[PDB]
């Protein structure tokens, strides 16, 4: 068995999106099937998987967590 490098289930995604978000909008008002495309679709040789479904629901949760979790507000 592999130590815990840091990311749990899947932290990526929360930090590679408030990363995202922080540096810069990232695009207009993006929702959250909006950002689970997009997060996609820059990274879809490392998100890009075959995982759709699982990955939407990943970024739609994410989404909220990243807002009520961190909250940025801009």
């Amino acid at each position: 068995m592999k130590p815990r490098p840091g990311v749990f289930v899947d932290r990526k995604l929360k930090q590679r999106v408030i990363q995202y978000l922080s540096s810069n909008r990232c695009g207009k008002y993006v929702d959250t099937g909006i950002l689970a495309s997009d997060l996609q679709r820059l990274y879809s040789v490392d998100y890009g998987r075959r995982k759709r479904n699982a990955f939407r629901i990943q970024v739609e949760k994410v989404f909220s967590i990243i807002s009520s979790e961190k909250e940025l507000k801009n």
